[PDB]
């Protein structure tokens, strides 16, 4: 895309060891599936296009970008070794939103609704088997 947006996060790397675990399967089949289809998912389904949104400071502030489209691809590509890596990606996505935006803001309200759902689902994450 625009040279003024950063390259998106890595979703493929043959040198990175990978595994499928039951926890990772749950994160794709239950957690991501639930959040992806939520009414408020759309701002989080792809990287922030700071040029199109006219937010030239976005990637000055947010140095650790993450989005659900990247997480979806990481899960589909079996990019992760364990569930914590994936959970950390979701946490980074929510924290980016809270850092950049204000407590009033529509996108924050949306992120908070998604994060509540995420927490509920992670509380039921199965033991690794
Ligand atoms: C309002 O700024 C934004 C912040 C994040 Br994080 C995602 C989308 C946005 O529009």
């Amino acid at each position: 895309g625009s040279h003024m947006n950063p390259p998106p996060p890595e979703t493929s790397n043959p040198n990175k060891p990978k595994r499928q675990t039951n926890q990772l399967q749950y994160l794709l089949r239950v957690v991501l599936k639930t959040l992806w289809k939520h009414q408020f998912a759309w701002p989080f389904q792809q990287p922030v296009d700071a040029v199109k949104l006219n937010l030239p400071d976005y990637y000055k502030i947010i140095k650790t970008p993450m989005d659900m489209g990247t997480i979806k691809k990481r899960l589909e590509n079996n990019y992760y070794w364990n569930a914590q890596e994936c959970i950390q990606d979701f946490n980074t996505m929510f924290t980016n939103c809270y850092i950049y935006n204000k407590p009033g803001d529509d996108i924050v309200l949306m992120a908070e609704a998604l994060e509540k759902l995420f927490l509920q689902k992670i509380n039921e994450l199965p033991t690794e088997e």
